[PDB]
Formats: structure tokens, sequence, C-alpha cells
């Protein structure tokens, strides 16, 4: 939200207000007409009970398929494999008893046969699907994305490991290896987030002004059974109108390159328009992660930019220098 | 279906078979009863029309939410919003027209009742999804963290280190490794525990694993980072105090990420989800490496489960077993 | 209440005055309408009696579960099991007998079945819960917080042990070890309570002026099976506009660090919006405890501060000096 | 569940089973009696609506108290106060609007009676909670003293000293310990008396306990204090006057805090609450240490209950047993 | 309770069971006669309302006096006086407001005048008093006894100060001045609790077989502005049929001497039956206090004895001797 305006805000409570308005409208419409109050209640109760009897058939149909993986997903317990499909077997049983009592006392098997036939037609023809705007809410409320996992892996593997040790290297470099004639490299490690999934291997391209300057001292650790895992960084110069203007550290994000490469392979099943919404979500998730980390923005900065379609004299140098202003 | 018996198989079509059995039973029961089919046809058409109108009302209520995110999610276009909320404007309109044309088969009273019921369902949250259906749609649409983690792993590590492993092994064996020392074999062995407990070093939890020597590095450039390094390790296997063989051992860092996500509260990632994604990650790697150009001829996958009773389980014996049939 | 304006005051009697106003209004309304005064009394009695016959059903439903932990919670007493669920078994028995007499003489079996259905549906569907502002009163009236235990632990373990002997160390240091060139360290050990639970390890950070000077002679004791438990403190200087202003003894409060760290683990079940309410309650409990302690405020000072979000030129040195003025 | 049989198990689902049995009996009784179901539906709906109106009136009465803490507890917002007192404004509004519409199934007279009865309940204190319901809500929501104490213990002591215990023990054995003296085993032993009577030194309560020597210290910086120190001890176990072995012993200090909280009158802490919290603290530590990375492989828990008849209970045997099956 | 059979046990719930039996009998009797339940309920309501209106008049009469000590007992607040006299002003106000409505709709000023006369006659004549068996109940419930204060004073002033150091004092006396030729002084200080409050000054009297041998090393402390307060004890020996049987550390209980001496002065207002009532409650409270103290029963416990009415050759030497036997 605060990085770039095109980042969507989290979904809120907007359907509920529309539901309230619709409820009030239908209630006043019922009041304006002539019909007994008891008949409306009875019909509403029957409709509600039918909508609940229409889910047990779907649950049994789903169980008829889920029972084949009892030894692979539900250990060996029938209680778990029935709880995974038919909600909770305690509320559901009472609801079933009440529904059958209200449906049997108020041609009885005819309705059962018709409900079964309708449910079978719905499940076979596939009429009961999910809208694209509802999947995007169910898979975002429950964290069912790829960007969430990528952001958490990035944080855990890189930021939780180099950020505390960042100052101890730059401070030593600025005195031992950096000449007093050259300006000292700035703090606040900078990460660039191109909202296009285009991550060049080298930073020299796409901007003829930034040039590779020097190295940084490396650090060593033990991870996942492999020792001497070396982390190294680099420093780039900023040439403004042909003359040096400042120095900093520029970083891309490898997960963006991974998202870009996913859209090309056929086995991935990743569409071209998915790697854009995931790219948008990744930045928000990473910013949220960094907001409350103990190693806060005191050592890092984020830069998000969208490449103009008309090439309105856009240059990375202007953005990075404007960031270096703060 | 070969790495471990506990890995589940993809879902089949048992739901369709259960649906067909239910449809046959309903048709037989209706045939047994005495009634003309015209009434059944009329009632089925009315039920389908009611379901269509309910879906339309639900979509209309949902439309009130995404209209505030139009400038960021769906762009300034007013058509993509309705296309996402509904799915197909033309088909939806045709279906609505067909459904409302059969009103001749107190007319607004039914519409008011349907609206009232739909608003109640929206407000009270009675239209939730069982976990067995959420998992099904997520697996169908590739909405798992494990899928993204596996693809990132394959693109970033295996696709870069697999081709050069043979050359590195041969050069190490010729230049440094002696004839007295057992020659390091090919087919890099990857350890994939289905518990996500990844120790920092292999020396612990197995006294018979000892570090032997390192291996030459490799240099590359990625995401603007100059001179990215990669490293490996060589470990020796001891059998009753005597050496039995030598190979190259590795864990899976994404398993470490999956384990670490479950402890933080901001990740919102549970404990059983850890096991389920752990089991799915190995399946995804097997599927990806099944037809990868750098196929299984260059690396082997080992999946093991720690026994609950701790019946003297040794990883050295496990890896030696796969070493025998190398 | 006197530390910071943000600290809440104890809950009082406002619900009682609102209840009195509602009682008067409803009494006047009843007087203004036309109905026999006997009917009002009879209906009020019947309502009050049904609300008491509807509590034994809940009590028995609870006692169906409380009898499984008899040997582990209630020794072996059937009398003490029914005393934890059903209040007191004498007043309750008399109330039951009177309720039956009143409800039986004023289709009697019909009402019992309806009460049973209503109570069972309340228990199953969960319609009878607690608002967040009634739990917050019932668990604060009876001292059911985390901050209560943490504050009493802090007192008992630290301040009941070091405060009385704080004079005999400062006095010895000031004259044997403190040079006459340096100003004497002031009395009244100062405690900082950040209402953010963000507790840095070293005091040099977060304010570039306070700098570590030296230590104090330590004291020892034997506690809980460990002998020679060591307590030590430290002395900090306050540099004003480049020059020294005074000296004091500075401490954070470690239970705040515990409250912060609890909110990041997943098994804690302790939210990010809770460790601010508890942080504001811990300070109140400490102030109340130290108000009446014999080792009173003549030896310690409390400083509560909330970090501005806009960075309104806040410096801890200014607040510490302001309190040192007195 | 293994530490001692007296430790309770977490609450299950007996209330729901009893509720189902009660609902089934009520439904069967209603079927046995002769009456149309429409009356049952009407009366059930009316009862539920009256309950909802009563809850709303109670919420409005409670709102008269939380509006004088707006600038301290709920921030400058008027919506959080209502959300806390009521719970869900949109759902509450829908439920109220649907509830009052069913009055058509002297109308202000019933509202006056409901208000009068609710005011009587508030004033006279007739809606209190039995202790076995307060206990249930507290244990569900983690509103215990022992929860905070156990998490404080784990974060402040064990998570800091457990990794280095092996190194300290090994250095003590190599540098100082002789071969003639028995080797001190691993696995720091923690005694958890479920009586909160913690003696100052173990030389009392068992003549067979003799202090042998100390262990090398540990040093760190925490909360602005320079060089906090940690220390442990080594004890010798005598069998019939002869040495049998050695171990590293400790009590649990939070038990001492729990005991000392119950003597003061300001704490408001009873003498049965002490035993309940003491038996809950052990359960919480066992849960925490079950899945920690520094698991039970470095420490052991010993819970013992002092016999009432004093049947010659010797703590040395209790320690020696676990030493045997180490 | 377990100290002597004569010590009473705290009151429980017998009035409540009698109340349930009475309630059930009254309910059955009402069911056994012909009368509409409407009358049976409205008469009960009127009875309760009249009782509440009477309580308020009594409270106002009391407030007319309690408002005079306003600057001495209730600081300066007109509201704490009302809180002390008339219970709680909100519940009481609600009960008033509800009581009027039922008693005004169900000759209305006449009944108010009759209630006023009845309440004034009760206050003046004194018909409403308290039986001596419920004053005792409320005093014992709220801890309004002389013996409560005396027992807590005894504990806090003496035992909490000397019990921990008794072991060191005994040990030093044993290795320094005590010879192994004689019996070593046993541990576990013994306290005698005569339930007659007759405490003689010197233990040599009232039993010729108790003779005083030696003192004990002193203990010194500072208390309440007095420098160097000192404590000392004495050691006694028990002679069996002319032969020494053992050695103990004997003591009476001084608060018993205070309870006895308080009953001779006429200004104290302390009777001779009250002395016996309090002497059996001081022991109960002291044992309850010593049961849950860290300086527990391992350092000392009590010995209660009642002098026989017939004087059947009592010998407290036998009692202390048998306690010595049961110690081992
Ligand atoms: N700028 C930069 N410098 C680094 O050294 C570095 N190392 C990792 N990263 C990125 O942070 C995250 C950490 O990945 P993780 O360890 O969880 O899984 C890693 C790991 O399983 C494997 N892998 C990558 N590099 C190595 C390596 N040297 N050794 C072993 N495994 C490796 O491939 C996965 C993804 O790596 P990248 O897809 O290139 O980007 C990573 C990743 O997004 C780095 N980014
Ligand atoms: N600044 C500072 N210096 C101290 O010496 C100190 N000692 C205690 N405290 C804090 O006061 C309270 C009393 O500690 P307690 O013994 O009751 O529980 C302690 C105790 O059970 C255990 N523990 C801590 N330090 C030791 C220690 N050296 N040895 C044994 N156990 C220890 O871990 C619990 C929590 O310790 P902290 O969470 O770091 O904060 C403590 C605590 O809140 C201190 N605070």
């Amino acid at each position: 939200s605060s990085l770039h305006p095109s980042i969507p805000c989290p979904r809120g409570h907007g359907a509920q207000k529309a539901a309230l308005v619709l409820l009030s409208a239908c209630l006043v419409t019922l009041w304006g007409l002539g019909e007994p109050p008891e008949h409306t209640l009875r019909y509403l109760v029957l409709h509600l009970a039918s909508l609940q009897l229409g889910l047990l058939l779907n649950g049994v149909c789903s169980l008829a398929e889920e029972l084949r993986h009892i030894h692979s997903r539900y250990r060996g317990s029938y209680w778990r494999t029935v709880r995974a499909c038919l909600g909770c077997p305690l509320r559901r049983g009472a609801l079933l008893l009440l529904s059958i009592y209200f449906y049997y006392s108020l041609p009885f098997t005819w309705m059962l046969a018709l409900l079964g036939l309708s449910q079978a037609l719905n499940i076979l023809l596939g009429l009961k699907g999910l809208a694209p705007a509802e999947i995007s809410a169910v898979c975002e409320k429950g964290n069912f994305n790829v960007a969430h996992g990528l952001a958490w892996s990035y944080y855990i593997g890189y930021l939780r490991l180099i950020l505390p040790e960042l100052q101890a290297r730059i401070r030593t470099y600025n005195q031992h290896y950096n000449n007093l004639l050259r300006g000292a490299v700035s703090q606040r490690l900078y990460i660039l987030l191109p909202l296009d999934c285009g991550v060049p291997d080298n930073l020299s391209m796409a901007d003829p002004n930034i040039r590779f300057l020097d190295k940084l001292p490396q650090q060593t650790g033990d991870r996942a059974g492999i020792k001497d895992r070396v982390y190294s960084n680099s420093i780039y110069e900023l040439l403004e109108n042909g003359q040096r203007a400042g120095t900093c550290v520029l970083e891309y994000a490898t997960p963006l390159q991974t998202l870009f490469a996913m859209s090309q392979y056929s086995q991935a099943g990743f569409s071209r328009e998915d790697r854009l919404e995931q790219a948008k979500l990744f930045c928000r998730t990473l910013e949220d992660i960094l907001a409350d980390a103990p190693e806060s923005q005191n050592n890092c900065r984020l830069i998000a930019y969208q490449e103009p379609a008309d090439d309105s004299s856009f240059s990375l140098s202007q953005e990075v220098l404007r960031h270096l202003r703060q």
C-alpha cells in the first residue's frame, strides 16, 4: 500500500453491508405484501432444512473417494476421515435429527428422490463451481499462495542471517579498505523489487550509469549439513550526468526470477497473469514480515517500481538517488 | 509411490462413481413409485432455476467488495470485475433468462424468500467449505506452498549443480583422491525426512557419519550478485568401526523452512500442515525430476520416517542399503 | 494511574447505575399501561422460575464431563464434584423445590421438552458465549491474568531481596571506590518500563548518550537448592549536550522481555494486541505492590514511557534527567 | 500423563454427548405426546428471540461502563468500544432485525417485562458463573498464572543454559574431576514437588543428600545489566551410607513464588488455587519441552507427591530410580 | 479437635438442613389444603415487602446517631456513613423502588403508620435482641475474639522469633556444658496449655517431681525502639519414683495468665464462663497456626490437659512422660 499505489489493500467487510441492505429490502418487501407471518416462517424453515439435507449426499460422495487414502492421509482412524469431510460429527448429527423431524412431520420419499437426483446432476455436470473472485479470497484468507512461502523462505534463509551482521562488515570496510578520497558507502541496504519479474543477471544492463565498484567481506556458516556456506555482497556506483554522485548496495530478489521462470515451463501450470498478482502479493507479505521483525528497517530499504509502457524517460538512477536522499 | 508407502496417491474419480450409483438408486426408487414424470420434470426445472437465481444473488452481493480495488486488482476496466465475480456474463445472462422464463410452471414472494435465505447464509456463514474440498481444489489448481518451494529448489540448486557434478567428482578423484581412499561415487544422495527436523550437521544423531573433506567450489552470477559460490561436502560411512563406503550427502533446506514457519505466529502455518506439505514436497520433486533433462541418473532421493517407538533406527544402514543397489 | 495517562483505571459501578435507570423506566412504562398488577407479578415469577429450571440442565450437561477427572481433581468426592458444577447443593435444592411448586400449579410436560430442546441447542450451536468485555472483567476481578503472576514473581524474586541492602553497597562504593573528581551516584535505583515490550539487550543503543561506566559490589545468597546466586547491577552516565549531567542506576524490567517473546511463539496462543494490555496492567500492579511495601518508594523510581510514532524528538535522557531533578 | 497420575488431562467433549442424549430424549418425548409441530416451531422461535433481546439489553447496560475508559483502553475510537461490548455489529443487527419481526407470531408489555427481569438479574447478581465454567473458559483462553510462569521459566532459564550444559560438564570432567570420583551424568534433573514447599537447601529433607562441589559459571548480557551470571551444583547420592552415584539437582523456583503468593493477603490467592496451579505448571512444562529443539535429551522432570501418612518416603530412592532407567 | 476431646469443632451446616426440612414440610402442608396459589404467592410477596420497609426504618434510626461521628470514623464523607448504615445504596434503592410498586397496587398510609409504631416499639422496648448462640456464631465467623488476637500476638512475638534458633542453642549447650553422663536434653520444645488459666509462677510447685537444673544460652534482638531485647529459657528434669526419667524444656503459655487475670478486674467486663470459653479457643487457633507454618510441628507441639474435678491423683509428669514415649 505504501510502497506503490498499485499494491491492493487487504480485502475487508464489504459483502456483509450488501447482505444487510438486501436483508432489509427483502424484509420490507415481505412486510409490504399480504401473507401470513407463520407461512413465511414455515417455508423459510423448510428451505433451510432442504439446503442442509442437500449437503449430506455430497459429503457421502466425497467420503466414497476419500476412503481410499485412509492409510496415507488419516493414519488408520475412521473418526478422522469422517471428520475431514462431514464437518464436526456432533453439530451435524443434531442438525440432521432436527431437520428430518421438521421435514417428516410438516409424498415424503418423493422429495428425497428428487433431492438425490438434483444433487447427482449437480455433481456430475459440474454446475457447482467457484468464481475466480471467491477462490482468490479463500486462498488468501488461509495462506494458500506461492508468494507467501517464497517470502518466508527468503526471510528465514537470508534476512534473519545477514542483517544483524551487516554493520560489522561495512564499518570495517569503510576504514580498512575504503580510501578517504572515495565517499563512504551508505548504510540502509537496498533491495529492488521490479514488478515485472524481469531480473537481469547483471546490473550493468538497463542502466549505463551504474557500474560495478568492488566487493565486500564474506561470512561463513553451517546450514542443512553443508558447511562453509559463503554469503557475499557487492557495491555499485551511481553516475549522475557523467560524474559520481553516491555509493550504495543494490539487490534484486531471486524469488521474482523464480516466478518468471515458472510461467515458461508447461509442467508448472503457471499462467502469465498469475506471476503478476503473485509478484504484487510478495512485496506486501515481505513488508509485513519486516515491519515487526527485531531486525527492522534499521538495516534495509525496499524499492518497488513498475516499468512504464511508453518509456517516459524512466531510469533506475533517479529512483535510487531519490531514495538515497532520505 | 516408491519413496515411501506413506506418500498419498492423487485423487481418482470415486466421487463420479458414487454419484452414478446414487443416480441409479434414485431412478429405480422413482420408477417403483407411481407418479407421472411431468411433475418430476417441472420440479427439477424449478429447482435448477432456484439454484441459478441463488448463485446470481450471491455474485451480486460479492460484487460490492472488489469494486473498491478496481484500480489495483482488475485495472480501470469495468468488465474484468464482473467477469471475475460472475465468470461468464453471456452464459450467465442466457441461463438467467432461461430460468426466469419458466415462472409460469404470489410470484415475488418466492423471490423475497430466496433473497432472505441468501442473506442469512452470507451473514451467518453457513456456506463454508469442508477441509477435504479445500484440499481438493488447492491440489487441482496448484495452490500449495510446497509446489512453489519445490519449483524454486529445482530451478535454483539442482538445475545449476547437477550437470557439473560429474566433472567435479572426476577432477577431485584424479587430482587429490588417492587409490587407498575409497573413490566417491556419483548419483548425489538427497535426504528427505518426513518430519522437517533438519539438524545443522550430520555428525549428530548418527555416530557413524564422519566428515572427510570438502569439494571444489563453483562460481556464478545471479540476480545482480557477483561471484555466487556453491560448495559441497564428503562424508564417510563406518560399519562396525570399519569404513564401508563414501558418498555425498545433503538435506533439503525447504524442509528447514517448512519447519521454521510452524513456530512463528505471523506465518499462520499449523503443525499438521507441516506434515502434509512435507509429504507433498517429495512427490512434487519426483514428478519434476521424472522427465527433467538432468534426470535421476545424476542424483538419488531418500525418504525416511523416524519410528515412533525408536526401534533402533540407523540412517547409516538406510543409506548403505541404497548404496548396495547403486 | 499516576505513571502515565495511558494506564487504565480499575473498573467501577456503571452497569449498576444503568440498570437502575432501566429499572425505573420500565417500572414507569408498566405503570402507564393498563393491565392488572397481579398478571405482571405472575408472569415475572414464571419467567424467573424458567430461568432457574434452565440452569440445572446445563449443570448436568457439565457434570457429565466433570466426572471423568474425579481421581485427578476432586480426590474421590462425589460431593465435591457436584459442588464445583451446581453451585451449592442446599440453596440450589430449595430453589428447585420452590420453582417446581410454582411452575406446576400456576400441558406441563410440554414446557419441559421445549426447555430441553432450547438448552441443548444453546449448548451445541454455541449461541451462549461471552463478550470480550465480560471475560476481561471476570478474569480481572478474580486475578486470572499473566501480568499478575509476572509482577508478583518480580517482586518476590528481586525487589524483596535487593532493595533493603541497596544502601550498604552505594555507600561503600561512593567512598572507597568512587573518586572525588566524579559526582556521587544518586540514590533511588531507577526502573524503565517501556509500554512497547521492546527491550534491547544493551543500553548504549536507542540513545547515543547514555554510556556504561562501571559496576557495583555484588551480593550472594542460596535459593531453591542452588547456592551462591549472584546479583549485580551497573551505573550509567548521562551526557547533556556533549557534557556530563549526572549518574544513576538504570534497569529495564525483564518480565516485559518475556511478554514480548511470548507473542512470537505459536504454542503460546498470545496475540500481539494482548501484550500491550498486559504491559499496561503489569505497571499498575507493580505500583500498587510497591505502594504499601515496607521497602517503599524511598529506594526505587518508576518511569513509564510510550515511544512516539512520529519521532517527536524523544530522547530517554530528557525523561531520566527530568525525574532526577526531584 | 506420565509424570504422575494426579496430573489432570485436558477437557474433552462430554458436554456435547450429553446434549445430544438430552435432545434425543426431548424429541422422543415430544413425538410421544400429541400436538402439531407448528406450535413447537412457533414457541422455539419466540424463546430464541427473547434470549437475543435479553443479550442486547445486557450489552447496552455494560456499555455505560466502558465509555469512560475510551481514551485509555479502546483508543480514541467509538467503534472498538461497541465491538468489544456487543461482539459483532453487523451480525447483531441482522439478528435483532430478524428477531423483532417475529412478534406477529399488548406487545410493549413483554418488552417491559424483559427489561425489568434483566435489570433484576444485573442488580441482584443472579447470572454468576460456577467455578467449573470459569475454569473451562480460563483453560481454553490461556488466562492462568501458571501459563505465564512456565513460559517465563522456559524463555529465561532453560532456553539459555540447556545448550552449554554438555560443554560445561565435559570441561569439568576433563580439567578437575578424577577417575576415582564417579562421573557426573548428563540430563539436569529438575524436581517438581506438587506441594510448593521448596526447602532452601537439599541438605534438609533427606540426610542422604550431600553437597559435593560447584560447576563452571556462564555469563551474558540481558536487559541493560552487564554480565549476568548463571551457576549450578553437583550432589552425591548415598546408598546405605555408601556412594551410589552423582547428578545435577535443582528445584523449580516458580513453585516457590506460587507458595509465597498464597501467604500474603494482597495477592488474593487461595490455598486450593496453589495446588491447582502447581499441578498445571508441570503439565505446561512437559508440553513445552516435548517439542523444543533442546528436548528432554538434556533434562528430566521428577514430580513427587508427599504421602499424607508419612510412610517412610525417601527422596533419594526417587532420584535413584530415574538414575537407574536413565 | 485432636488435641483434647473437650475442644469444640467449628460450626458447619445444620441450620440449613433444618431449614430444608421445614421448607418441605410447609410446602407439603400448603399442598394439602385448598387455596389458590395466587393468594399463596401474593401474601408471601407482601410479607417480604413489609420486612424490607421495616429494615429501612431501622437503618434510618441508626443513621440518625451514626451521623454524629462523621469527622472521626468516616473521614468527612456523607456517603461512607450511608454505606455503613444502609448496606449498599444501589441494591437497597432498587429493592425500595420495587417494594413500593407491589405494596401500593396489590388504607395505604395506615399500614405505613402501623409499621412505624411497630418498629419504634421494637427499638425502644428492646424486643429485637440477639441470642447468645448467634452472637457467638457471628463473632467466630468474623474473627472478633480476644483469643484470636492473643494467639496471633503470641505467635508473631515469640515463636516466629525463637523457633529457628532453638536447634543451635540446644546443640551448643550440648557440646559445651552438657555431659554425656546425664541424659541429653531432648529436642522439640514442650508447651503446656492448662485449660483452667491457673498458671503458677514456678514449676516446682503443683508437682514435687519437677526440679530446675540449668539455664540456656541467651538470644538478643532489637524490637520497636528497645535496644537489646533478650530471650531466655530453662531446662527441667522429670523424676520417676525417685529416679530421673528424662529431660525436657518446659513452658507455660503466658496469654493464659493474662486471660485469668483479666477476669478479676471489674473494669474488664470479663466473666468466669467467658474465660473457659476462650481458653479452649486459644488452643485451637494456635494449633491451626502452627500446622501451616514453615517452622512446623517438627520443632514443638502442644500439651493440653484439664484438671480432674474429683482430683483422681493427676500427675502431669505422667502426661509429659507419655508424650516423650510417643515422640520416639
Ligand atoms: N543475494 C543472495 N545471496 C545468497 O547467498 C543467497 N542464498 C540464498 N538466497 C535466497 O534466499 C532464499 C534462501 O533459499 P533457501 O536456503 O531457503 O533454499 C535454497 C536452497 O535450497 C538452494 N540453494 C541455493 N543456494 C544454495 C547453496 N549455496 N548451497 C546449498 N543450497 C543452495 O536453492 C534454494 C533457493 O535459493 P535461491 O533461489 O537462489 O534464492 C535464495 C532463497 O530465495 C540468497 N540471496
Ligand atoms: N535484571 C535482573 N537481574 C537478576 O539478577 C534477576 N533475578 C531475577 N530477575 C527477575 O525477577 C524475577 C525472579 O526470577 P525467579 O527466581 O523468581 O524466576 C526465574 C528463575 O526461575 C529462573 N532463573 C533466572 N535466573 C536464574 C538463575 N541464575 N539461576 C537459576 N534460575 C534462574 O528464570 C526465572 C525467570 O527469570 P527472568 O525472566 O530473567 O526475570 C526474573 C524474574 O522475573 C532478575 N532481573
